[PDB]
């Protein structure tokens, strides 16, 4: 992996271990939270390159993701491709951008707009996208490129990243997730 950036937001809700240089991370919200957290592994610098990780990962109750999860500097975005996940779909209620085909599945796309919410520059407006996956998986390859090009064509800067990691995030219910990078 080349793993050099543990990403930590609000893990202390829950219980989170990690190895850098395995690749490895766990995340046990057993509890419940009913804060937003986002814990994972990755890089302090995104790019295109695939993504393999493996996982299991139980959030039946949980408005809870997991993702390739990354921000882009200019203009200010954050992003999602969703692998799998629990009780709220972003692109239930966001708008609708269309599909795109990648690594065995389809997946929806949308974007939203996030007004004064955190984010990597403190309190901001930035645009969201995602790509949710059709047939929800926890294990595989996900191919960013595929997603990166797609949203491009809606306004995606597709370059000046900033970090990108697998990730899990929760903000609501109970679950669990340990995950590895290969």
């Amino acid at each position: 992996a080349g793993i050099n950036y543990v990403q930590n937001y609000n893990g202390n809700l829950g219980d989170f271990t990690y190895d850098e240089s395995a690749g490895t991370f766990s995340m046990y919200w057993e509890d419940g939270v009913s804060s937003n957290f986002v814990v994972g592994l990755g890089w302090t610098t995104g790019s295109s390159n695939a993504i393999t990780y493996s996982a299991e990962y139980s959030a039946s109750g949980s408005s809870s993701y997991l993702a390739v999860y990354g921000w882009v500097n200019y203009p200010q975005a954050e992003y999602y491709i969703v692998e799998d996940y629990g009780d709220y779909n972003p692109c239930s209620s966001a708008t609708s951008l269309g599909t795109v085909y990648s690594d065995g599945s389809t997946y929806q796309v949308c974007t939203d707009t996030r007004t004064n919410e955190p984010s990597i520059t403190g309190t901001s407006t930035f645009t969201q996208y995602f790509s949710v996956r059709e047939s929800t998986r926890t294990s595989g390859t996900v191919t960013v490129a595929n997603h990166f090009n797609f949203w491009a064509q809606h306004g995606f800067g597709n370059s000046d990243f900033n970090y990108q990691v697998m990730a899990v995030e929760a903000w609501s219910g109970a679950g669990s997730a340990s995950v590895t990078i290969s």
